[PDB]
């Protein structure tokens, strides 16, 4: 099989370092090659973040004046709309190319998904670890150090030929200089980490498909799509949580939606490669604990911590529009069939908080018999919003790993910087936005964006942060409180407490 525009895809490394590709969250732009968190037979775990769409060169030439500045224009007004213009020119043009095959000597862009961020290579800047590396980060605009040659890596493969999913390349830049080096240098704060960068070398990229164009269409359903589990029955989400220091899996007692009831899609492949439908099987990966869904005790909905095992393994049946020939699942309702044991699912009335008043906690089992009512919605999540989770998760860790240097020590110069930069930042998040973008900041509030915040403990950073410049950071700490919880008494008692704590 070839490789075409549109097609999302994986990159492994190869010689000096063999690595797959991958980012810190999303606050930082580094990017990074962690050799021993997993092969090419065993991926690493949080996979989803070593996935790039391939976008074709985009005509960056118009956006690019559009920055330069410490300066004054009323023609600003034109230029904008000018760059605006050209920008979705881009966006035409590039969606035109979908299904278009991409030879060898073409220029493409790395399109880093988890991030909606491109590759980008700084050729005025030599990267941090490496002495003699050009920098390398995700710019969501892109530049010149987004577009890449694809060159081919064994002469069996010439330039002009169609390059072949699985095939080594170097992926030089264009202008920018040398190729895409995976160094061998560790970054001090991460164990598993090698990083990225431009600089002459001998590294080569093999290339595993995940999703062609073909498939990357919606809404029908998709093999690295995150969504929502919801008993059509039961009115209850499909959560799963550690009660009393234990993973479980249940119902929890539309319009509440937890950070807990996310599930991550698979469809099952003989390669570790990415709808499918209804003749196909599938397993599902929690987004808090790489946990899969199992059946194994007739049985019960355990919490298995890898997706090596068929207990995991699942496959998905109509209703009520069945028998239903194989086709792409449309976000439409199913019955679960467990192939490996042989039962269908069925929900209980069985508590696992048994001492709690009013439990919250729904347990759910397997029967071998059909049942009418005991089918779920695969309820889709807008992938924007799992950005924002992941931004928010993702920061909640960066806050509650520095104050907890504040607690002990002090804290650097340049520790600093960050905690004051990035607070800012969750403001823009938490007020929402943005494109200045003054008229964002006089913008309405996320209701969703204000659910996350005790969710993901971005609250409770900030009081422990006031243990131990500051004037202004302790003094910023300020807009965002206020900001998360008006209109919301959940967050203005939840608040109320820690204050009162």
């Amino acid at each position: 099989s070839f490789l075409h525009i549109g097609d999302i895809c994986s990159l492994y490394a190869e010689g000096s370092t063999n690595g797959f590709i991958s980012t810190l969250g999303l606050v930082d732009d580094r990017c990074v090659v962690q050799p021993e968190a997993g092969d090419l037979n065993n991926p690493p775990k949080k996979f989803r973040d070593c996935l790039f769409k391939l976008c074709p060169m985009n005509r960056y030439s118009a956006q690019k004046q559009f920055w330069k500045a410490t300066t004054d224009a009323v023609l600003l007004n034109k230029l904008h709309h000018a760059a605006d213009l050209e920008k979705k020119q881009n966006e035409t043009e590039n969606r035109k190319l979908l299904g278009t095959v991409i030879q060898y000597g073409n220029v493409i862009q790395l399109l880093h998904l988890k991030s909606n961020k491109y590759l980008t290579v700084n050729k005025r800047l030599p990267a941090l670890l490496e002495k003699n590396a050009m920098r390398v980060t995700l710019d969501e605009a892109g530049n010149e150090g987004s577009w890449f040659y694809i060159q081919p890596f064994y002469k069996l493969r010439s330039i002009g030929d169609s390059v072949v999913i699985g095939d080594k390349v170097v992926l030089n830049p264009v202008n920018a200089g040398q190729p895409l080096h995976a160094s061998s240098h560790q970054l001090v704060d991460n164990p598993g980490c090698n990083e990225v960068n431009s600089v002459n070398c001998n590294t080569s990229w093999k290339i595993v498909l995940f999703m062609k164009w073909s498939d990357n269409k919606d809404d029908i359903l998709k093999g690295g799509d995150v969504v929502r589990l919801f008993h059509a029955e039961q009115e209850k989400f499909l959560t799963c949580d550690e009660h009393r220091k234990k993973q479980h899996v249940f119902l929890r007692t539309t319009s509440a939606t937890s950070s807990k009831a996310l599930w991550e899609v698979e469809v099952v492949q003989h390669d570790p490669c990415r709808a499918g439908y209804w003749n196909s099987l599938f397993r599902f990966k929690h987004l808090a604990t790489g946990h899969y869904l199992a059946a194994e005790v007739v049985y019960s909905l355990v919490s298995v911590p890898e997706g090596n095992d068929i207990s995991s393994i699942f496959e998905l049946d109509p209703t009520t529009l069945r028998g239903g020939d194989s086709l792409v699942p449309r976000n439409s309702y199913v019955r679960l069939r467990h192939l490996c044991t042989n039962t269908w699912v069925h929900s209980t009335n069985i508590p696992i908080d048994k001492e709690e008043e009013k439990p919250v906690m729904l347990k759910i089992g397997t029967s071998p018999l059909k049942e009418d009512k005991e089918a779920f919605a695969i309820v889709p999540v807008s992938p924007a919003e799992v950005r924002d989770l992941d931004f928010a998760n993702d920061a909640s860790k960066v806050l509650g790993s520095i104050a907890g240097k504040l607690e002990k020590g002090t804290i650097t110069q340049n520790e600093r910087r960050s905690v004051t930069k990035l607070l800012e930042d969750l403001v823009y998040f938490v007020t929402g936005g943005t494109n200045d973008v003054l008229e964002v900041v006089f913008s309405k509030p996320n209701r969703e964006r204000q659910k996350l915040m005790r969710e993901q403990n971005i609250l409770k950073q900030i009081f422990k942060l006031l243990q131990a410049p500051f004037r202004h950071i302790c003094r910023l700490c300020y807009r965002v409180l206020r900001h998360s919880q008006q209109d919301y008494r959940k967050n203005q008692e939840y608040i109320a407490k820690q204050f009162g704590f």
